[PDB]
Parts: structure tokens; sequence; C-alpha cells
């Protein structure tokens, strides 16, 4: 059920958030921050995001072939935009509290996309489960970055 | 084909992400120093124009999302919105004028693709995107002239 035009369009759309990561690698401002005890090493993040961009694009390709896809793809557009927004807010401007709001809104749209995907295609919904899990970890990391660095002005 | 509020509000909420990039822009002395073309509008014009476009593009997507075969058009729509969200941090936040030109040109291509695919399904949704493509052409020209008219420092390799 492989529609390559659809899949490559969704993958190309992931070039926008992928670009935020390439142009805003965490520096020692990030390394100096107090990390939660469960903080993963740096190499985990490019692995996780590359896999998720491929998985969410495959899921979107499947759903976009189905009747009644409209609302699910609207949710998909929404989560992707806030996904693109997060890195410049946290790593570019160091607005940690605003970034927490961003990742929480993204989380809601990721959950809505996954739910809407399950309504139309079980596999597309399953492909989004690791994304919702990873988005949960991202929200916790954003929260812990603020709670463990509250004496920094950029955390408040 | 109706005014579908779940669809429309979802697409409008999605434009909250690029709207946020604009909202977090403090007045910049580097931007005020830049040589601008005579046809550069004052700064207050941009949030007004983008707000109108967010409503226009969201209404267009709402109409298309109700139609069979919308998939490719909606995929184009997701792409244009994502690169739209990318542009402001690249130009104003990181001050990477050349990379921002590439971003806005990619956005332009996906805006053109969305409008074309929208026209294939619904003329009015395509019409609603025409002022967006016009604005995107104007935005690309401003990025091009800003780079052409000023000193540019090297970007980090
Ligand atoms: C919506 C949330 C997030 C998005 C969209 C995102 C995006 C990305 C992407 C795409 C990359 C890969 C860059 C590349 O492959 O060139 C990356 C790397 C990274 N990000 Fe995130 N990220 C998010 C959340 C977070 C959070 C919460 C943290 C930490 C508090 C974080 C810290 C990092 C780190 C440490 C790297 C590794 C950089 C390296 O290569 O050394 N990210 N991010
Ligand atoms: C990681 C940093 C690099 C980021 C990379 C930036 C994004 C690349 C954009 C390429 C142009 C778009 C090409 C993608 C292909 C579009 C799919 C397509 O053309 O669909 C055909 C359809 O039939 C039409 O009606
Ligand atoms: C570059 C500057 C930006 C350009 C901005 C200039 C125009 C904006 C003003 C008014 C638009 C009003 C048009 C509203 C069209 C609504 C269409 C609609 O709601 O129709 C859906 C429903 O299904 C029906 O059947
Ligand atoms: C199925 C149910 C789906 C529910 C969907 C979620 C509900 C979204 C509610 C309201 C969105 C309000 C509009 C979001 C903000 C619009 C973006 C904008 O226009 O920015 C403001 C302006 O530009 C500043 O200058
Ligand atoms: C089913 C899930 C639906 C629930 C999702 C609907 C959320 C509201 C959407 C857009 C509002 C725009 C703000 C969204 C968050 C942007 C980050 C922020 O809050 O910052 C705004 C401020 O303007 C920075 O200066």
């Amino acid at each position: 059920n492989m529609d390559w035009a659809l899949f490559l369009t969704f993958l190309a759309a992931c070039g926008a958030p992928a670009t935020t990561g390439a142009l805003l690698k965490p520096d020692e401002w990030y390394d100096n921050l107090n990390k939660p005890w469960w903080n993963p090493p740096r190499w985990v993040f490019p692995l996780a995001w590359t896999s998720l961009y491929f998985l969410m694009s495959l899921a979107a390709m499947r759903v976009a072939q189905l009747e009644g896809s409209g609302q699910a793809l609207a949710f998909y557009a929404a989560q992707l935009a806030f996904n693109t927004l997060w890195t410049p807010v946290f790593f570019g401007m160091k607005r940690m509290a605003t970034a927490l709001a961003v990742v929480m809104v993204m989380w809601l749209f990721v959950a809505a996309t996954m739910w809407a995907f399950f309504q139309l295609d079980t596999w597309a919904g399953v492909l989004f489960v690791p994304y919702l899990i990873w988005a949960t970890f991202a929200t916790g990391l954003n929260f812990e970055a603020m709670r463990l660095n509250w004496n920094r002005p950029e955390a408040r």
C-alpha cells in the first residue's frame, strides 16, 4: 500500500523540523544545565527523531489514502508545526517556559493524530505510539530542565 | 461542503505555531540597521497580513479536507506550514540570511504546490491560496534583497 509521492511529501515536510535540529545543536549552555537523573545521552536524540520522522511519514501516507482522512491530516499538520516550533524556542531563544507550553500543545496534537489515525487504520495508529511516548519524554525533559534550573532567569 | 468548525479550528490552531515565532520577536537593532528596499513595509504590516493569511489558508484547508482525494493536497499543506514555521527563527533568531532564503523558497514551492492541488479539488480553496502565494513571492523577494543589500557574516558550517 506504498504511495511514494505521498510518503516523500510527508518526509520532505519533516525536513523543516529536521533543519531546526541541524542549525541549533545543543552547546554547553545545554551541557551546563542540571539534567534529570534519567537524562539520555546526546546520541539518542538524532536516532529517535530520524526514526520518528520516518514512522510518522509512513503513518501519514497510509491515512492520506483513505476516505474521511481530513480531520486526521489536520491534526497531523498541527503536531508537525509545533514540532518545528520547539527547538528554536528552547535552544535558539532559551525560552524554557514558553517551550514547555509548545511541547505540551504538540503532545496534545500528537495524541489527537494517533487517536484519529486509529479510527481509520490500525497500523498508522500503532506507528504513532512511539511518537506519543517520545513526546511524553520530551515534555518531562522540558519540565525537568526548568525545575532543576529555576535559579536561571531563562527558566522562569 | 460546510463550514466545518472542528476542521477549521484545527487548521487555525496549527497556525498558532508560526504565529508564536512572530510573537517572540523582540525589536532587533540588527534588523533596523539592515538596508531595506523602498517597497519594504513597516514592521506592523507583517502580523496583520499573516493573521489574515492564517484564516484564509485554514478556511481553504477546511474545504479541501472534506473532499475525496484530498490526501496529496493535505500533505502539501503540512509541508508549507512546517517550512513557514521554520523561516522566522532562521532569519531573525539565528540571523542566517542565506539559509533563510533557501527556507522561504522551499516554503514558496510548497505553497504553490498546495494551491495547485487545491485548485484540482475545489476552485475556491485554490482562490483562497492565491493571496498567500502572492505574499510568499513578496516575502522571498524581501529575503533576497535583505541579503543582497547588506553585509552578511559567514554562517557556522
Ligand atoms: C518537540 C520537541 C523536540 C524536537 C522537535 C526536537 C528536535 C531535534 C532533532 C530533529 C534533533 C536532531 C538534529 C540532527 O539530527 O541533526 C535533535 C537533537 C537533540 N535534541 Fe531535540 N527535540 C525535541 C526535544 C528535546 C528536548 C526536550 C531536549 C532536552 C531537554 C532535546 C535535546 C536534544 C539533544 C541533546 C540533541 C542531540 C544533539 C547532538 O547531536 O549532540 N531535544 N532534536
Ligand atoms: C536536513 C536538512 C535538509 C532538509 C531538506 C529540505 C527539504 C527538501 C525539499 C525538497 C523539495 C521537495 C521535494 C520533495 C518531493 C515532493 C513529493 C512530490 O513531488 O509529490 C509529487 C506529486 O505527485 C505532486 O502532485
Ligand atoms: C496579503 C494580505 C492578505 C490577504 C487577505 C485579503 C482578504 C482577507 C479579508 C477577507 C476574506 C474573507 C473571505 C472569507 C471566505 C470564507 C470562505 C468560507 O468560509 O466558506 C466555507 C463554507 O464551507 C462555505 O460553504
Ligand atoms: C475536533 C476538535 C478540534 C479542536 C481544535 C483545537 C481548538 C482550537 C481552538 C482555538 C484556536 C484559536 C486560534 C489559534 C490562534 C490562531 C493563530 C493566529 O492567528 O495568531 C494570532 C495572531 O496572529 C497574533 O497576531
Ligand atoms: C486536541 C488538541 C487541541 C488542543 C491544542 C489547542 C491549543 C491552542 C492552539 C493554538 C494557540 C496558540 C498557542 C499554542 C502554544 C504556542 C506557544 C505559546 O503558548 O506561546 C504563545 C505566546 O504568544 C508566546 O509569546
